[PDB]
């Protein structure tokens, strides 16, 4: 129903392999790979505000689903794309050669980013306030 | 008694002036000045683990009060200093020409950094899980 919440990272797979494939420096990969931080989502209808803790970087993006928006990526690049809401619990987008799926089931968000044969998966649990 | 918990930034004063004075790149100042993230402290006696969201950076430091510690600063430089306990609810340290005071008051933390005539003040609030 609503994506709003603070989410603490529980586990992830292929962080290092994904970040190397997009060109992050090895120095930032090593600094960030063990951080299990908190990301925040605020949903207002079709409007989303994301404050994402990704490794050692915090990225703050905002978009309305179905509308073209400029979003900052891990590399600092701003890509123009459209995120769609599938059902009430799946956010889907593609940018560059990455497919991204954000799925909410109960209190668990699973984010799956696919690049070639690397599936980068993050599992985060809502903080029950 | 215990600093442990997750804290969300509520307000801060003089972020830009302080970050300029320590020499942070202007591009990082502009993107970080409006981020209100979550920091986590894990305390075990005199031993502290900090996962700090500061602007657009995540900084992870560890240390024991009264022991010499090597800590990463906002610029990525590593400094050696000693963190002291003042009372039971204040951590104090000096490094370079900065004095940092971290004060716990129930569910509120006030971090005050003084650099010459600039007082960079952050007020955060415990996330109640
Ligand atoms: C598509 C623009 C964002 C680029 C950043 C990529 C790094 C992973 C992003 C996943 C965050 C999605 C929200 C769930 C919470 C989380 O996993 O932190
Ligand atoms: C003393 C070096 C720490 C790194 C410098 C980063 C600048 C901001 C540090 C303040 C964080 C203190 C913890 C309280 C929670 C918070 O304010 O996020």
């Amino acid at each position: 129903s609503s994506f709003s919440g603070k989410y603490q990272l529980q586990s992830q797979e292929n962080f290092e392999a994904f970040m190397k494939a997009i060109g992050l420096p090895e120095e930032l990969i090593q600094k960030g790979k063990d951080i299990k931080g908190v990301s925040e989502i605020v949903q207002n209808g079709k409007h989303f505000k994301f404050t994402i803790t990704a490794g050692s970087k915090v990225i703050q993006n905002e978009f309305t689903v179905g509308e073209e928006a400029e979003m900052e990526t891990m590399t600092g690049e701003k890509v123009k794309t459209v995120v769609q809401l599938e059902g009430d619990n799946k956010l889907v987008t593609t940018f560059k050669n990455i497919k991204s799926v954000t799925e909410l089931n109960g209190d668990i968000i699973t984010n799956t980013m696919t690049l070639g044969d690397i599936v980068f998966k993050r599992i985060s649990k809502r903080i029950l306030e």
